[PDB]
C-alpha cells in the first residue's frame, strides 16, 4: 500500500507506524480532500472581490464570465501573477533577513556573525561595481548590505540582483519587453495592485509583469546565496548521509527545518559546545539533522546529514526519536505542532511572523544568537530525558551524500582539467557528446506525486542520455536520498560518456573515482547557483542562454515559489518542465502564451507534462533542439 | 423587477434598456452565477500551494483540515490578511504614482504640474519635520516627495504617513502591539510571505499582521490625498450635480473613471481648451463627466458632475450618448470593453499595468500629459460625430450635490462660529446631543445588494437621531444621487438638533440655509480626511480615537481596498459596520477576534450586519455606548 504514498523505503516504513498509531499524516489528509475542487483545480476561481466567489465552468453553459466581467484568461493570470509576487515575497524575505544580519554584523551589533568568506564578499563588491581598494572589509560588506537593501525598493538603477547576475544581451533582451525589476518589493506590490478587482485585464500583459515579478524572485535568491555564503561560507564538496536513518536513538535528535542559516548555522556551531551538557543528561551529544531547505545550508557548508524532505516530512518525528524541531519559515506543515503532542517532540517556533498555535515559541534575535540558541537545545535535552526507556522506531536507511557544488566548486573541480579556461572542458565535452546537455531538478515533493517518483524516474533517463544532472532543493532531496549523491552508483546510473566525464574531473581531484551522478548545488535559493553556472557559460560562449543546452525540471512542485523559479527560469531562457499542474488549463490562451508564445519573448517556454516517462522525453527533445541549433551533433 | 436590482431609477431605466437590447450587465453575470460556492463565501478555501485547492466543510464531516495541516482558523486568516495587503497596494500605487508626479513636477520634467496649493505643501512639511524657513518651494515639494517615497521600503524610522497623522497616545497603543508598519511595500510583501504555505500558522499572530498591514493602505490613502492636494488643490464647497441626467446628447460626453487625479485633472483642463475644437465637429462642447473615485477627485476640487459609481457603471454606457470612457486603474469591469462594441463607447485605457482586452490603449506620460489628454480627447470628438443622428436614452434624472468638504474646509466652517478654538461648536454641540455622533459611510456597492438600499437605510435612520454623516467613495456616490448631498433635504432628512447644527454652520458661512445632510469628504484615499479630523477631535479632546463616538460603515462593500480601509478602521479605534459578509464566517475564532477581542487591543471592532436596519441599530447602540463612556447623555 504504502509504496503509492511514497517510493522512499524509510518513509514507508513510518507510514506504517503512523497508521497503527492512529497518527494523520499529509496523505491522509489528501485522502479525505479527494475530489479536489475542479474549478481551483484548472485556475477557474476568483475571490479577488467580495462579490466572489466567482468561477468559470471549464466547458459548458453558464458561468462563463466572472460577476466583474473578468474572463478566463484573466482569472487564470490574475491567480498565477499572485502565485509568482508571494514565492517572490519568501525568497526576497530570506534575503532581507540575511542583509539586515551582515549589517548588523559589521556594525558590530550581532558578534556571532561575521564575513566568514572575504573572497566571496570581495568579488560581490566587484560584481556590483562597489571599490574594495584601500576599504576595510567592514566597510566593504556595509556597502554590500546597503546595496542588497535598495534593491528592495525604486531608485536611480534597476535590481543591481538581477542585472549585475545575467549577460548584457540577455538583459537587453529582457529590457526590451520592460521585464526588469525596478525593486523587489515594489514589484510584489504592483502585482497585488494590478491582480486586484478592476485593475489590469489583458492576459499578455498580466503575464508580462508575471515575468517581471519573476526577476525580482531570482533577485531575492541571488542576493541571498551571496549573502549566505559571506556569512557562512561557500560550500565546497563534503561528505554526509541522508534518510531517516541519520537519527541516532542514543543521541539528542534536533532537525533544522525551515529556511534561513542566519538561524541553522549557529544551532549547528552552539550544538557542538553542549556536547558535554548533553552528555550529562545521559545523551551522547546533540545529532543536528536538517530538514528542507535550511537542512540543504547546513549539509552544504558543514556536512550535516539530512533527515528527510518536504511532502514526508512528519516521518521524522514518527520515529519517536526526534526530541527537537527548531523552526524559522517556510514550508513547514503546521500540521507538525499537533503531531508532536503524540510523539513527544517539542517543535520550536523563531520568528516573528511564522508561529504555529501549539507549537513553544523561542524568539531568535541575532544580537543574542548564542543564548537564544542555548535555551532552544536545553528544551531538546529535556525532551531526550523524558524519552528515557522508550522505544524508538529509526528506520535503519540512509545513503552515502557527496554535495556542497556551489559554482565556485564546480569551476575550481574544472580548473584541475584546465587551470586557466576551467570552462572549456565541460564545453569540449559537450561538443563532443560526452555530455549531451544539463538538466537541473528543482523544487519541492507533492502530494498528488508519489514521492520522488518524478524526480527518480527522469533523472534516469537523462542520466543514461549522458545529461549532466544539477540538483537543488527538496529535488536533491528527492535524489540524495535513493543514491543519486553516491560516486559508488555512478557504473549503474550514468551513459557511458558521462561516465567519463565524472571519472576524469574526479581523478583529477585526486579522488580515484568520479564525481558523484548528480551535482548538489544546494538549496531553493541556491538555484541561482546554477544561474551564475549557464551565464558564465554562456558569457564564454559569446551566446545567450536560449541558445544553450541547459533544461530545468520542478518534477514535484508545490510551493508558490516554485511557480516563481520555474517562471524566471523560462524568463531567463531556459525550457522548464513542470511535473504537476499549475492552475493554468482553463485558459487555453493562457497556456499557449507560458507553453509556447513565451519563446518569441525569453527563449524558455514551459513544459507541463505529469507522466515522467514522457517529460523525460521532452526534455530530451528540447536539449537536443538546442544542440541542433548550435551545429551540434545529438 | 428592476428595483430588485439597483434602488437608483436612472439606473433602472438603463437596465431595462440593457435587457431589450440583449447587453448582458452586471446583474445578469451575478445571476449566471448562483449559487455561489459556499466554501468560498466563508473563506473555507486555500489555493495557496499546488497540492490544492483544498476546502473545509463549514460543518459535517471531513474535509476538516487542510492538506498540509492549516486549520480553518489559519485559512480564514490568511485568505484575509491577502486582501488586506493587495487594497494596501492599491492605495498606495495610487500615492507613489502622485509622488512620483510631484518630483517630476518640481524638477521641471513634467511642466503640466505644479504646485497648486502651497499652504498645504507648507503644512505638510511641518507635520513630517521638513525645514521651510528659507527653503524655494520646489525645495520643499522635493524633500516631502522624498519622504513619501521613503516610506514605501524599511529605513531608520517607521512609516511616517502613519506615526505623524495619529495622536502620539494612539501611537503608543500601537506600538506596543507592534502594528506600527515599517514600510508600505516592505508589509506587503511580508504579508504574502507569511501567508504563503507552511509560515506563519496561528490566528492572532496573522490577524495583527494584518492590522499592521491595514496601517500601511492608511499611511497610502493619507499620502494620496496629501499629494494630490499640493498638486490639484485642497478641496472647498462646491455645486454640482449627479447621476444619469448630467450627459447631454448635443455634447461629447467624457467619463473620466478608475482612481488617480494626475489623469482626470488633466483631461478636466485640457477639455477646455478644446471647447472650439468639439464645436467644430457639431458639438456644443466637451462635458466630463465622473465615475467612481476619479470623478469623486474632480467633483470634489472641480464641480464635476458624478455620472455613476460602483456598480451601476455600466449603464453609462447604455444611454448611447458616452462617447468615451478615459480609464487609469482600479474597480473598472472589465465587461465596458466588450459592451462598447454594442454602445459605441471609445474605452481607453491609459496606464501600463492596467490595460483592457479590446480597449484602445492610450499611453500616458505626466511628461506628456497635455498632448496625450488632447489624443484621447480626439478620440471623443471622433465618436461623438459617429453617433450623429442616432437617437439617445440619457434618464432624465439627477440631484443637486453640495461637496468639498475636506477637513479644511470643515475646520473653516466651523471657524465661523468660533474663530480661534474652531472644533469647540462641534464639541459643544456633540456635548449637548444636537450631534449624537459622527458616522462615516465609506465604500463600494456589491452587486449582492440592491443598489444604495443600505447606505441609505442607515443614513436615514443615524440622519433621523442626529448623528453627523460623512461618506466617502461610492458611499458619497450613493448618498449623492439619492439626494443626501442637497441642503434642500434637511427638513426631511435631519433630526432637529442636526438641522440646528447644520443650519448655525451654514448661517454662519453666508448661505441663508444649511450646510447639506451628508458631508462629502472626497475619494476612497480621502477617508484619510476623515481621519485627520477625527484625529484633531481626538487631540483637542486630551482622549484617544477609541472613546470618541464615531463609527464607520463600510455598507456595501467590494472591494479589497474596502477590507483594507475597514481594517484600519478598526485598528485607529472605530466601531466598523461592514453590509457584505467578508470570507470569515468559516472560522469562529477568526470572527471572534475581529468583532469582539480586538476591542482590547485597538479598541475598534467590526459589527457584520447585512440587514442595514438592524445595522443602523447597532451603529447607534456603538455611538451611545461610546457617549456614556464619556459621561454624556445619550
Ligand atoms: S474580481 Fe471579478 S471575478 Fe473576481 S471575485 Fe470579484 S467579481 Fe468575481
Ligand atoms: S497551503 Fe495547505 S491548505 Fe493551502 S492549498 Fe496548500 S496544502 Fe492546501
Ligand atoms: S524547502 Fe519548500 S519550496 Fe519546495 S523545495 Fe522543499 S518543499
Ligand atoms: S471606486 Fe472602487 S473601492 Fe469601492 S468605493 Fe468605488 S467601487
Ligand atoms: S469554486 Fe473551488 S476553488 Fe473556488
Ligand atoms: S472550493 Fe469554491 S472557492 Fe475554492
Ligand atoms: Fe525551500
Ligand atoms: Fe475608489
Ligand atoms: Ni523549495
Ligand atoms: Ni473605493
Amino acid at each position: 500500500r504504502q509504496n503509492l504514498k511514497s517510493t522512499d523505503r524509510a518513509v514507508q516504513q513510518m507510514l506504517d507506524k503512523a497508521k497503527r498509531e492512529g497518527i494523520q499524516t499529509v496523505w491522509d489528509r489528501y485522502e479525505a480532500m479527494k475530489p479536489q475542487c475542479g474549478f481551483g483545480e484548472t485556475g477557474l476561481c476568483c475571490r479577488h472581490c467580495l462579490q466572489g466567489p466567482c468561477r468559470i465552468n471549464p466547458f459548458g453553459d453558464e458561468p462563463k464570465v466572472g460577476i466583474c466581467g473578468a474572463t478566463a484568461e484573466v482569472i487564470v493570470a490574475r491567480g498565477l501573477d499572485r502565485s509568482i509576487a508571494a514565492g517572490a515575497a519568501g525568497h526576497s524575505g530570506h534575503a532581507k533577513h540575511l542583509a539586515h544580519t551582515l549589517k548588523k554584523a559589521v556594525q558590530g551589533k550581532a558578534a556571532s556573525y561575521m564575513i566568514k568568506d572575504r573572497t566571496k564578499l570581495h568579488s560581490i563588491a566587484k560584481r556590483l561595481g562597489i571599490p574594495t581598494e584601500g576599504q576595510k572589509d567592514e566597510d566593504i560588506a556595509l556597502e554590500v548590505a546597503k546595496a542588497a537593501l535598495a534593491d528592495f525598493h525604486e531608485k536611480d538603477t534597476p535590481v543591481l540582483w538581477v542585472t549585475t547576475v545575467l549577460p548584457p544581451s540577455r538583459v537587453k533582451v529582457l529590457s526590451a519587453h520592460g521585464l526588469i525589476p525596478a525593486g523587489i518589493d515594489h514589484e510584489i506590490a504592483e502585482i497585488m495592485h494590478r491582480t486586484s478587482m478592476g485593475c489590469d485585464a489583458d492576459a499578455q500583459n498580466l503575464l508580462l509583469g508575471g515575468l517581471r515579478c519573476s526577476l525580482a524572485d531570482l533577485a531575492g535568491c541571488y542576493m541571498g546565496t551571496d549573502l549566505a555564503d559571506i556569512l557562512f561560507g561557500t560550500p565546497a564538496p563534503v561528505v554526509t548521509e541522508s534518510n531517516l536513518g541519520v537519527l541516532k536513538a542514543d543521541a539528542v535528535n534536533v532537525a533544522v527545518h525551515g529556511h534561513n542559516p542566519v538561524l541553522s548555522d549557529i544551532i549547528v556551531s552552539v550544538s557542538k559546545e553542549m556536547e558535554n551538557e548533553a552528555r550529562a543528561a545521559g545523551a551522547t551529544g546533540i545529532n543536528v539533522v536538517g530538514i528542507c531547505c535550511t537542512g540543504n545550508e547546513v549539509l552544504m557548508r558543514h556536512g550535516i546529514p539530512a533527515c528527510t524532505h518536504s511532502v514526508s516530512q512528519e516521518m521524522a518525528m514518527i520515529t519517536g526519536a526526534l526530541d527537537a524541531m527548531i523552526l524559522d519559515y517556510q514550508c513547514i506543515q503546521p500540521s507538525v505542532a499537533t503531531i508532536a503532542e503524540c510523539t513527544g517532540t517539542t517543535v520550536i517556533t523563531t520568528m516573528e511572523m511564522s508561529k504555529i498555535t501549539g507549537a513553544t515559541h523561542v524568539n531568535f534575535a541575532e544580537e543574542a544568537a548564542v543564548e537564544n540558541a542555548k535555551q532552544i537545545l536545553r528544551l531538546a535535552i529535556d525532551t531526550f530525558k523524558r524519552r528515557k526507556g522508550k522505544p524508538v522506531e529509526i528506520p535503519n536507511i540512509k545513503t552515502k551524500v557527496v554535495a556542497g557544488f556551489s559554482t565556485e566548486a564546480i569551476i575550481n573541480a574544472l580548473s584541475k582539467l584546465n587551470a586557466n579556461d576551467p570552462l572549456k572542458p565541460l564545453i569540449d565535452n559537450v561538443v563532443n557528446g560526452n555530455i549531451r546537455g544539463v538538466c537541473l531538478f528543482a523544487g519541492c515533493n507533492n502530494v498528488k506525486v508519489p514521492q520522488d517518483q518524478n524526480f527518480t524516474t527522469i533523472a534516469r533517463k537523462l542520466l543514461k542520455q549522458n545529461v549532466l544532472v544539477v540538483a537543488t532543493g527538496c529535488g536533491a532531496g528527492a535524489l540524495m536520498r535513493h543514491g543519486f549523491m553516491d560516486p559508488a552508483n555512478v557504473d549503474e546510473l550514468c551513459g557511458d560518456g558521462l561516465k567519463a566525464v565524472l571519472t576524469a574531473i574526479g581523478e583529477a581531484n585526486g579522488l580515484g573515482g568520479p564525481l558523484p551522478p548528480v551535482l548538489h548545488m544546494g538549496s531553493c535559493v541556491d538555484n541561482s547557483r546554477a544561474v551564475a553556472l549557464v551565464a558564465a557559460l554562456a558569457n564564454r560562449l559569446g551566446v545567450d542562454l536560449d541558445r544553450l543546452p541547459v533544461v530545468a525540471s520542478a518534477a514535484e512542485a508545490m510551493h508558490e515559489k516554485a511557480v516563481a523559479i520555474g517562471t524566471w527560469a523560462v524568463t531567463i531562457g531556459l525550457p522548464t518542465h513542470i511535473g504537476v499542474l499549475p492552475p493554468i488549463t482553463g485558459s487555453l490562451p493562457v497556456t499557449q502564451i507560458l507553453t509556447s508564445s513565451v519563446k518569441d519573448i525569453t527563449g524558455g517556454y514551459f513544459i507541463v507534462e505529469l507522466d515522467p516517462e514522457t517529460a523525460a522525453d521532452k526534455l530530451l527533445a528540447a536539449i537536443n533542439e538546442r544542440r541542433a541549433g548550435l551545429g551540434l551533433p545529438w
